[PDB]
RNA sequence: CGCUAAAGAGGAAGAGGACAGUUUUAGAGCUGUGUU
RNA sequence: AACACAGCGAGUUAAAAUAAGGCUUAGUCCGUACUCAACUUGAAAAGGUGGCACCGAUUCGGUGUU
DNA sequence: TGACTCACCATGT
DNA sequence: CCTCTTCCTCTTTAGCG
DNA sequence: TGGTGAGTCA
């Protein structure tokens, strides 16, 4: 029997359905391997495959660039330290050493607690004389007195460590008029104002009430000044709290005004220091180096280098400064030396690296995939475009009947006279020329509406900048012009643009040269120079451009030149293109590269895998059709490649399987007309129901009207034939062929939409990113947690391994990659007594590699004197308990084996009578449908049976009891409560995408819901040791049709 | 279905740089009393 | 000597880290992207393994056969 | 001393 | 939050296999 | 939405 696959490719789901005949999904008994007693499990061929959504690489890119910037910053400080090392060693041996051990607790510090000066008194004096670093920077910048070298290094390292934004280009040099340092003076002003205003607010809040004083200033937890300085509060929250407190108090207008202008007790380091140019820091740096150079000689020699450390930005075109082994770097080194900031010009070739940066990402031409595309603004590309549009210009003749294309000489004269004269060509100018050259008047133009899309913009621009028409006119100079446009396109920095442009300096003038240096064009074309001009045809010895400009017989567009049988352009392109044989091998490689975000790419790859395994399931008989709907078009191409690869002859490729792309509206139209409603909340069976329905629709549409088929198949709607609003049986019109029967086939459609069994599968993944509230997370939390409590049990990853997590605080939230079952012998009961213990051990993403290197050693470090088997369970591994409860194992906690997050794999099935009610309930607030209101008003008695069914399903397969009791207590108000609240409680708010009562019975993680005004907490207390007793691990396949039940008890 | 160009709209990949946030330490704790 | 109860004062900043880390790959580089049912040939590229029909549906069950 | 409960929280412009 | 670069995709126009 | 700290009971 024949069969046709259907598919629902999607971001988080792929739904697969197989139809043999008469719109029916066949049932096949699939063997079950493993230590089980169920030899054959009979599975319906409806199915779904659920996967975690693919993640874009933006977060990885942002964290990679951040990582690199921290590394480069520490390298800049190390550079300044190597500059200061020889002279500082006499002043203080361990100043750098004391700075490096600032994090450490006093005992673990190598020399002293006080970082800067190493003794209590001098540190006290430093903080007294300069309360903040900005006072120090101002003093060094403006005081012509010898400074302790430590202080100078601290100021310079403050500027290098925190330098300003580089957006402003040029040289940049406030209320203060005499100071060298503007920023230092402004922040010293903020220091003084904040101190004085703190004193005044202290007096006021204390005087009204001492309790307010204590709460605001001496209680860190609150949002007051104690929260502002020694807490997690921010300016906005502190202002809100202060205004709320101060509003009641009488006469507190000064503080309220300053808060209103957002300048009341401001902090020197604020989110508002972002808009500070680096030139301000450089102005301070120059002053400090200059004034202290006279006293310290080494500063005079290294003054240029110290500035270079601050102002050096790795150019964007010169990427990561690798020697290789880096996937992202493109830099092309010219020497072998290490890349210090001073020698970056020497070591690296900026021209070659900048050219590689653009040419690595440019696209090879499709027609002849061996050459790079021409620059978008090249004269050749425009001249190719201008003629191509101009050739097909057809003018209606006032007297002559014939509608005729432009003559070649007319094309030459038109382009010369007008296209070169004016940037924007129109219809009117061409009608004028045609009237001038030919006496006919009243001519209109075809192929051209109003302005020409094509223009020689580059010709006019280069004419003005060059200031010479003759240079553009001459064909000999055309190669020079092409090289000029190439250097403008590839190179973006004006310096290197003029550097390469200096080659063609003899022809032009320097003033013209610089003006050309300003002009940079962007973008690249989709054709190549060799194609347009290099390729030739033997019979005429003419390029494609030569034919477009002058093809005597008629004006033919570029594709017509390429495809014409007489011309050898088609032979040339085919020769080159099958020289370019890049099938890419495995389907993984081609699927990775199709257009889109990785999220859809995952769906596509899994859809190919489902189709392959479905072919294996059905006996190896290739599908009669496949119907991808994306309810992706790239799949159609990919599925065409694998299935329709075979060609009877090299001349053409035969097609056997019709990859089909139904439009989305068809499924919705069928669903609404015949009331096969979908509720996304109830169960995940809707993906499979959608796939089966579209398989049915596509089969019928191809069955009844073959005429539309060519459009529908790859390479007044049709839904009316599904509508009988007509004889009982529908048969093809104009021929005798099978068409869908109006009632009997509908019976099969509804029954297959009321099948309890759908082979739902959640792909077992070994996680690499932890998940918090749906946002990816790494190995652990990105923010260091506070120091543990004095007598609190914490599993904190240290900041660095040499730093103890207890004393120095640590990282919390270790994410678990997977969990391994370990049968073996464990010391238990403190007597080391042997036992046959089958218990999970969770493995973190942190130590995944360590586990993989030696599984036995990792498991043995955790006990397990003898290990006899290690079943390795990825996330979402499925256990079916004895009762019939399926508990997918999300993870086993790394810290504790006996705690883990277990989802619920059981999917509730609701009869059609309930599903209609639920769909109506979710759509109640919708203004469009009165029928929803009337149905929910007429069938309120369904709600009682629905609640009881959800609660019994909760009782048997789910394990929630307290939530069930709260739900039962809440439901007693069913007879009298708001119908809007009844519906929202059962299904959810309209459009919320959050389920109501069905969040108790949905698959996956449990989430909080509100039922009739009662907040029901999420049930997350499934225990990981309940899986082990009397349950069977199910190793389902990608389709889910093929499973291996490894019973844990016999194991 | 595949192309080229124009005006619109929306993404993807990559490079460079800034500001904050978090953690520990250094820079403010002192006095009277309860207390073992 | 330490823990606390009350009173009175300071509070703005600096250093270090900012995914743990890995390497003969030692770079001013890489470390959250894509890939991953089970058993079994596979160093690896890539492959192999699971009969059909019929009646029904609270998750698949029961039949007829080979 | 391990199942059965509840509460807090997490990097962004 | 700022600067830069390329590659894609969707509807519509002009030509087109 | 997943870690997991902390509390009370058989
Ligand atoms: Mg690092």
């Amino acid at each position: 029997k024949p069969y046709s696959i259907g598919l629902d490719i999607g971001t988080n789901s792929v739904g697969w359905a197989v139809i043999t005949d008469n719109y029916k999904v066949p049932s096949k008994k699939m063997k079950v391997l493993g230590n089980t007693s169920k030899k054959y499990i009979k599975k319906n061929l409806l199915g779904v495959l659920l996967f975690d959504s693919g993640i874009t690489a933006e977060g990885r890119r942002l964290k990679r660039t951040a990582r690199r910037r921290y590394t480069r910053r520490r390298n800049r400080i190390l550079y300044l330290q190597e500059i200061f090392s020889t002279e500082m060693a006499t002043l203080d041996d361990a100043f750098f050493q004391r700075l490096d051990d600032s994090f450490l607790v006093p005992d673990d510090k190598r020399d002293s607690k006080y970082p800067i000066f190493g003794n209590l008194v001098e540190e006290k004096v430093y903080h007294d004389e300069f309360p903040t670093i900005y006072h120090l920077r101002k003093y060094l910048a403006d005081s012509t007195k010898k400074a302790d070298l430590r202080l100078v290094y601290l100021a310079l390292a403050h500027m290098i460590k925190y330098r300003g934004h580089f957006l402003i280009e040029g040289e940049f040099n406030v209320t203060d008029n005499e100071t060298e340092a503007p920023l230092s003076s402004a922040m010293i002003k903020r220091y003084n104002e904040h101190k004085e205003d703190l004193a005044l607010l202290k007096e006021y809040i204390r005087n009204i009430s001492l309790k307010t004083y204590n709460e605001v200033f001496k209680d860190d937890t609150k949002n007051g000044y104690a929260g502002y300085i020694d807490g997690k509060t921010n300016q906005e929250d502190f202002y809100v709290y202060l205004k709320n407190l101060l509003a009641e108090f009488e006469g507190a207008d000064y503080f309220l005004e300053k808060i209103d202008r957002e300048d009341f007790l401001r902090k020197q380091r604020t989110f508002d220091n972002g808009s500070i140019p680096y030139q301000i820091h450089l102005q301070e740096m120059r002053a400090i180096l200059d004034k202290q150079a006279k006293f310290y000689p080494f500063l005079a020699k290294n003054k240029e280098r110290i500035e270079k450390i601050l102002t050096f930005r790795i150019p964007y075109y010169v990427g990561p400064l690798a020697r290789g082994n880096s996937d992202f770097a493109w830099s092309i080194r010219k020497r072998n030396e290490k890349i210090t900031p001073w020698n970056f010009e020497d070591v690296i070739d900026k021209e070659s690296s900048a050219e590689a940066f653009i040419n690595r990402m440019t696209s090879f031409d499709l027609y002849l995939p061996e050459e790079k595309v021409l620059p978008k603004h090249s004269l050749l590309y425009e001249t190719f475009n201008v003629y191509n549009e101009l050739t097909k210009v057809r003018f209606i003749a006032e007297s002559m009947r014939d509608y005729q294309f432009l003559d070649s000489k007319q094309k030459k004269d038109i382009v010369r006279l007008y296209f070169k004269d004016k940037r924007k060509v129109t219809d009117k100018d061409i009608i004028e020329y045609l009237h001038a050259i030919y006496g006919y008047d009243g001519i209109e133009l075809k192929g051209i509406e109003k302005q020409f899309n094509s223009s020689l913009s580059t010709y006019h621009d280069l004419l003005n900048i060059i200031n010479d028409k003759e240079f553009l006119d001459d064909s000999s100079n055309e190669a020079i012009i092409e090289e000029i446009i190439h250097t403008l396109t590839i190179f973006e920095d004006r310096e290197m643009i003029k550097q390469r442009l200096s080659k063609f300096e003899n022809i032009f003038d320097k003033s013209v040269l610089k003006k050309l240096s300003r002009r940079h064009y962007t973008g690249w074309g989709k054709l190549s120079a060799k194609l347009i001009n290099g390729i030739r045809d033997e019979k005429s010895g003419n390029t494609i451009l030569d034919y477009l400009i002058d093809d005597g017989i008629s004006n033919r567009n570029f594709m017509q030149l390429i495809h014409d049988d007489a011309l050898s352009f088609k032979k040339k392109i085919q020769k080159a293109q099958i020289i370019g044989d890049e099938d890419k091998g495995n389907i993984k490689e081609v699927v990775k590269s199709l257009p889109g975000s990785p999220a859809i790419k995952k769906g596509i790859l899994q859809s190919i895998k489902i189709v392959d395994e479905l072919v294996k399931v059905m006996g190896g008989r290739k599908p009669e059709s496949i119907v991808v709907e994306m309810a992706t078009k790239h799949v159609a191409r990919l599925l065409d490649e694998k299935f329709n690869n075979k060609k009877d002859e090299n001349n053409r490729a035969v097609r056997t399987v019709k990859i089909i792309t139904l439009k989305s509206t068809l499924v919705s139209q069928f669903r609404k007309d015949f009331e096969l409603y979908k509720v996304r909340e109830i169960n995940d069976f809707h993906h499979a129901h959608d796939a089966y329905l579209n398989a049915v629709i596509a089969s019928a549409l191809l069955k009844k009207y073959p005429k539309l088929e060519p459009e529908f198949v790859y390479g007044s709607n049709i839904m009316n034939i599904f509508k009988k609003s007509r004889p009982l049986i529908e048969v093809n019109e104009e021929t005798g062929e099978s068409v869908w029967n109006k009632e009997s086939d509908l019976a099969t459609v509804r029954r297959v939409l009321s099948y309890p069994q759908v082979n739902v599968v959640k792909k077992v993944e070994e996680q690499n990113h932890g998940l918090d509230r749906g946002k990816p997370k790494g190995l652990f939390n990105a923010n260091l947690s506070s120091k543990p409590k004095p007598n609190s049990n914490e599993n904190l990853v240290g900041a660095k391994e040499y730093l103890d997590p207890k004393k120095y605080g640590g990282y919390a939230g270790i994410s678990n990659s997977f969990a391994v079952l370990v049968k073996g012998t464990i010391e238990k009961g403190a007597k080391k007594k042997i036992t046959n213990v089958l218990e999970f051990q969770g493995i973190s993403i942190l130590d995944r590699i360590n586990y993989r290197k030696d599984k036995l050693n990792f498991l043995l470090e955790k006990g397990y004197k003898d290990i006899e088997l290690i079943i390795e369970l990825p996330k979402y591994s499925l256990f079916e308990l004895s009762d019939g409860s399926r508990r997918m194992l999300a993870s086993i906690l790394s810290t504790n084996n006996k705690r883990g997050e277990i989802h619920k794999g059981n999917q509730i099935f609701l009869s059609q009578k309930f599903v209609k009610l639920l769909y109506h309930a979710k759509r109640i607030s919708n203004t469009i449908n009165e029928n929803h209101r009337k149905y929910v008003e007429n069938h309120k008695k369904e709600f009682e049976e629905l609640f009881y069914y959800i609660l019994e399903f909760n009782e048997n397969y789910v394990g929630a009891k307290k939530n069930g009791k709260l739900l039962n207590s809440a439901f007693q108000s069913w007879q009298n409560h708001s119908i809007d609240e009844l519906c929202s409680s059962f299904i959810g708010p309209t459009g919320s995408e959050r389920k109501g009562l069905f969040e108790l019975t949905s698959r996956g993680s449990a989430a909080d819901f509100e039922f009739l005004g009662v907040k029901i907490p999420r049930y997350r207390d499934y225990t990981p040791s309940s899986l082990l007793k009397d349950a069977t691990l199910i190793h389902q396949s990608v389709t889910g049709l093929y499973e291996t039940r490894i019973d844990l008890a016999k194991l």
